[PDB]
Protein backbone atom coordinates (compact mmCIF):
# COMPACT_ATOMS: atom_id res chain seq x y z
CA UNK A 1 0.00 0.00 0.00
CA UNK A 2 0.90 3.71 -0.06
CA UNK A 3 0.90 6.32 2.71
CA UNK A 4 -2.09 5.09 4.72
CA UNK A 5 -5.34 7.06 4.63
CA UNK A 6 -7.03 7.88 7.93
CA UNK A 7 -9.18 4.76 7.54
CA UNK A 8 -6.13 2.65 6.70
CA UNK A 9 -4.31 3.98 9.79
CA UNK A 10 -7.23 2.90 11.95
CA UNK A 11 -7.00 -0.55 10.41
CA UNK A 12 -3.24 -0.85 10.79
CA UNK A 13 -3.11 0.35 14.37
CA UNK A 14 -5.95 -1.95 15.38
CA UNK A 15 -4.12 -4.85 13.65
CA UNK A 16 -0.98 -4.01 15.64
CA UNK A 17 -2.93 -4.39 18.90
CA UNK A 18 -4.37 -7.71 17.68
CA UNK A 19 -0.82 -8.95 17.03
CA UNK A 20 0.41 -7.81 20.43
CA UNK A 21 -2.58 -9.57 21.96
CA UNK A 22 -1.74 -12.93 20.39
CA UNK A 23 1.99 -12.36 20.81
CA UNK A 24 3.06 -12.94 17.22
CA UNK A 25 6.50 -11.36 17.46
CA UNK A 26 7.43 -12.07 13.86
CA UNK A 27 4.18 -10.52 12.60
CA UNK A 28 4.66 -7.43 14.78
CA UNK A 29 8.22 -6.93 13.54
CA UNK A 30 7.02 -7.06 9.93
CA UNK A 31 4.59 -4.18 10.59
CA UNK A 32 7.58 -1.96 11.35
CA UNK A 33 9.77 -0.37 8.71
CA UNK A 34 13.13 -2.16 8.52
CA UNK A 35 14.77 0.92 10.11
CA UNK A 36 11.90 2.00 12.40
CA UNK A 37 12.40 3.92 15.64
CA UNK A 38 10.58 2.97 18.83
CA UNK A 39 10.41 5.00 22.04
CA UNK A 40 8.78 2.87 24.70
CA UNK A 41 8.22 4.40 27.16
CA UNK A 42 8.41 7.86 25.65
CA UNK A 43 11.20 9.60 27.52
CA UNK A 44 13.65 6.72 27.22
CA UNK A 45 16.26 6.36 24.43
CA UNK A 46 14.89 5.20 21.06
CA UNK A 47 15.68 1.77 19.73
CA UNK A 48 16.25 1.37 16.03
CA UNK A 49 15.69 -1.22 13.36
CA UNK A 50 13.95 -4.56 13.17
CA UNK A 51 16.65 -6.57 15.00
CA UNK A 52 16.43 -4.31 18.07
CA UNK A 53 12.65 -4.15 17.80
CA UNK A 54 12.40 -7.96 17.61
CA UNK A 55 14.57 -8.28 20.71
CA UNK A 56 12.45 -5.70 22.53
CA UNK A 57 9.16 -7.46 21.71
CA UNK A 58 10.50 -10.94 22.47
CA UNK A 59 11.59 -9.76 25.92
CA UNK A 60 8.20 -8.12 26.47
CA UNK A 61 5.86 -10.68 24.87
CA UNK A 62 7.75 -13.93 25.40
CA UNK A 63 7.25 -15.48 28.82
CA UNK A 64 3.99 -14.25 30.32
CA UNK A 65 0.54 -14.62 28.79
CA UNK A 66 0.28 -11.02 27.60
CA UNK A 67 -3.08 -9.64 26.48
CA UNK A 68 -3.83 -6.29 24.84
CA UNK A 69 -7.01 -4.50 23.87
CA UNK A 70 -8.04 -1.08 22.60
CA UNK A 71 -9.83 0.94 25.26
CA UNK A 72 -11.13 3.52 22.80
CA UNK A 73 -11.10 4.27 19.06
CA UNK A 74 -8.02 4.92 17.01
CA UNK A 75 -7.57 8.63 16.27
CA UNK A 76 -6.12 8.93 12.77
CA UNK A 77 -4.68 11.88 10.81
CA UNK A 78 -4.59 12.58 7.06
CA UNK A 79 -0.79 12.49 7.01
CA UNK A 80 -0.26 8.81 7.82
CA UNK A 81 -0.23 9.15 11.61
CA UNK A 82 -2.44 8.11 14.48
CA UNK A 83 -2.86 7.64 18.22
CA UNK A 84 -4.70 4.98 20.23
CA UNK A 85 -5.49 4.11 23.86
CA UNK A 86 -5.12 0.54 25.07
CA UNK A 87 -4.56 -1.66 28.08
CA UNK A 88 -1.93 -4.36 28.39
CA UNK A 89 -2.45 -7.20 30.82
CA UNK A 90 0.62 -9.05 32.01
CA UNK A 91 1.76 -11.26 34.86
CA UNK A 92 4.39 -9.77 37.21
CA UNK A 93 5.89 -11.76 40.13
CA UNK A 94 3.05 -14.11 39.26
CA UNK A 95 0.69 -11.21 39.99
CA UNK A 96 -1.64 -10.03 37.23
CA UNK A 97 -0.94 -6.41 36.37
CA UNK A 98 -2.48 -4.01 33.86
CA UNK A 99 -0.80 -1.11 32.06
CA UNK A 100 -2.66 1.74 30.37
CA UNK A 101 -0.82 3.04 27.30
CA UNK A 102 -1.26 5.46 24.40
CA UNK A 103 0.71 4.73 21.24
CA UNK A 104 1.41 7.40 18.66
CA UNK A 105 2.54 6.04 15.25
CA UNK A 106 3.75 7.51 11.97
CA UNK A 107 3.57 5.25 8.92
CA UNK A 108 5.81 5.39 5.85
CA UNK A 109 4.75 5.52 2.21
CA UNK A 110 4.54 1.72 2.15
CA UNK A 111 2.22 1.34 5.11
CA UNK A 112 4.86 0.30 7.64
CA UNK A 113 5.41 1.88 11.06
CA UNK A 114 8.26 4.36 10.71
CA UNK A 115 8.12 5.71 14.26
CA UNK A 116 6.22 4.92 17.36
CA UNK A 117 6.02 6.50 20.79
CA UNK A 118 4.42 4.66 23.72
CA UNK A 119 3.21 7.01 26.46
CA UNK A 120 3.00 5.50 29.93
CA UNK A 121 4.71 5.53 33.27
CA UNK A 122 4.43 3.73 36.57
CA UNK A 123 1.34 5.80 37.43
CA UNK A 124 -0.37 3.81 34.65
CA UNK A 125 0.44 0.40 36.13
CA UNK A 126 -1.97 -1.51 38.37
CA UNK A 127 -0.64 -4.54 40.25
CA UNK B 1 6.43 25.07 39.19
CA UNK B 2 9.31 23.38 37.34
CA UNK B 3 9.30 20.75 34.58
CA UNK B 4 6.24 18.76 35.63
CA UNK B 5 6.70 15.30 37.13
CA UNK B 6 4.59 12.45 35.75
CA UNK B 7 2.05 13.06 38.52
CA UNK B 8 2.04 16.80 37.81
CA UNK B 9 1.48 16.14 34.08
CA UNK B 10 -1.56 14.04 34.94
CA UNK B 11 -2.86 16.91 37.03
CA UNK B 12 -2.20 19.58 34.41
CA UNK B 13 -3.68 17.65 31.51
CA UNK B 14 -6.79 16.78 33.50
CA UNK B 15 -7.12 20.48 34.48
CA UNK B 16 -6.91 21.43 30.79
CA UNK B 17 -9.89 19.18 30.02
CA UNK B 18 -11.82 20.70 32.95
CA UNK B 19 -11.19 24.17 31.49
CA UNK B 20 -12.27 23.12 28.01
CA UNK B 21 -15.39 21.61 29.57
CA UNK B 22 -16.43 24.86 31.24
CA UNK B 23 -15.20 26.94 28.31
CA UNK B 24 -12.93 29.30 30.21
CA UNK B 25 -10.96 30.61 27.24
CA UNK B 26 -8.81 32.96 29.29
CA UNK B 27 -7.89 30.17 31.72
CA UNK B 28 -7.03 27.79 28.87
CA UNK B 29 -4.81 30.38 27.18
CA UNK B 30 -2.89 30.90 30.43
CA UNK B 31 -2.05 27.17 30.57
CA UNK B 32 -0.12 27.58 27.32
CA UNK B 33 3.37 29.02 27.09
CA UNK B 34 3.26 32.54 25.64
CA UNK B 35 4.84 31.18 22.43
CA UNK B 36 3.23 27.71 22.40
CA UNK B 37 2.58 25.71 19.24
CA UNK B 38 -0.71 23.93 18.63
CA UNK B 39 -1.47 21.41 15.88
CA UNK B 40 -5.18 20.69 15.92
CA UNK B 41 -5.89 18.47 14.11
CA UNK B 42 -2.45 16.96 13.78
CA UNK B 43 -1.64 17.13 10.09
CA UNK B 44 -2.71 20.76 9.69
CA UNK B 45 -0.34 23.77 9.97
CA UNK B 46 0.66 24.73 13.53
CA UNK B 47 -0.61 27.91 15.10
CA UNK B 48 1.70 29.85 17.34
CA UNK B 49 1.50 32.03 20.40
CA UNK B 50 -1.21 32.99 22.84
CA UNK B 51 -3.00 35.48 20.55
CA UNK B 52 -3.51 32.84 17.85
CA UNK B 53 -4.36 30.21 20.46
CA UNK B 54 -6.95 32.51 22.08
CA UNK B 55 -8.56 33.12 18.69
CA UNK B 56 -8.60 29.39 17.97
CA UNK B 57 -10.26 28.50 21.29
CA UNK B 58 -12.77 31.36 21.12
CA UNK B 59 -13.89 30.16 17.69
CA UNK B 60 -14.13 26.59 18.97
CA UNK B 61 -15.55 27.14 22.47
CA UNK B 62 -17.58 30.32 22.02
CA UNK B 63 -21.05 29.74 20.61
CA UNK B 64 -22.15 26.18 21.31
CA UNK B 65 -22.44 24.56 24.73
CA UNK B 66 -19.23 22.53 24.43
CA UNK B 67 -18.55 19.72 26.90
CA UNK B 68 -15.38 17.66 27.31
CA UNK B 69 -14.44 14.67 29.42
CA UNK B 70 -11.54 12.26 29.75
CA UNK B 71 -12.42 8.81 28.44
CA UNK B 72 -9.41 7.14 30.03
CA UNK B 73 -6.43 8.00 32.24
CA UNK B 74 -3.71 10.45 31.37
CA UNK B 75 -0.53 8.68 30.27
CA UNK B 76 2.42 10.72 31.55
CA UNK B 77 6.17 10.56 30.88
CA UNK B 78 9.15 11.49 33.07
CA UNK B 79 10.26 14.20 30.65
CA UNK B 80 7.33 16.60 31.05
CA UNK B 81 5.09 15.07 28.38
CA UNK B 82 1.82 13.20 28.27
CA UNK B 83 -1.08 11.89 26.23
CA UNK B 84 -4.79 11.58 27.02
CA UNK B 85 -8.02 10.31 25.41
CA UNK B 86 -11.17 12.39 25.61
CA UNK B 87 -14.51 13.11 24.01
CA UNK B 88 -15.80 16.53 23.02
CA UNK B 89 -19.52 17.10 22.73
CA UNK B 90 -20.66 19.98 20.57
CA UNK B 91 -23.73 21.17 18.69
CA UNK B 92 -23.46 21.22 14.87
CA UNK B 93 -26.30 22.49 12.63
CA UNK B 94 -28.20 22.31 15.90
CA UNK B 95 -27.37 18.59 15.95
CA UNK B 96 -25.45 17.20 18.91
CA UNK B 97 -22.16 15.70 17.75
CA UNK B 98 -19.31 14.01 19.60
CA UNK B 99 -15.62 13.97 18.69
CA UNK B 100 -13.09 11.48 20.03
CA UNK B 101 -9.62 13.02 20.43
CA UNK B 102 -6.18 12.21 21.80
CA UNK B 103 -4.02 15.13 22.88
CA UNK B 104 -0.27 14.84 23.21
CA UNK B 105 1.37 17.68 25.22
CA UNK B 106 4.90 18.73 26.10
CA UNK B 107 5.28 21.11 29.05
CA UNK B 108 8.06 23.65 29.58
CA UNK B 109 10.22 24.11 32.67
CA UNK B 110 7.57 26.38 34.18
CA UNK B 111 4.66 23.97 33.85
CA UNK B 112 3.07 25.57 30.79
CA UNK B 113 2.08 23.76 27.60
CA UNK B 114 4.88 24.29 25.08
CA UNK B 115 3.45 22.10 22.33
CA UNK B 116 0.30 20.19 21.79
CA UNK B 117 -0.91 17.85 19.07
CA UNK B 118 -4.59 16.88 18.81
CA UNK B 119 -5.12 13.60 16.95
CA UNK B 120 -8.50 13.19 15.30
CA UNK B 121 -10.17 13.19 11.94
CA UNK B 122 -13.67 12.97 10.54
CA UNK B 123 -13.72 9.22 11.27
CA UNK B 124 -13.78 10.27 14.95
CA UNK B 125 -16.87 12.46 14.63
CA UNK B 126 -20.38 11.20 15.38
CA UNK B 127 -23.32 13.38 14.31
Amino acid sequence: MNLPTAQEVQGLMARYIELVDVGDIEAIVQMYADDATVENPFGQPPIHGREQIAAFYRQGLGGGKVRACLTGPVRASHNGCGAMPFRVEMVWNGQPCALDVIDVMRFDEHGRIQTMQAYWSEVNLSV
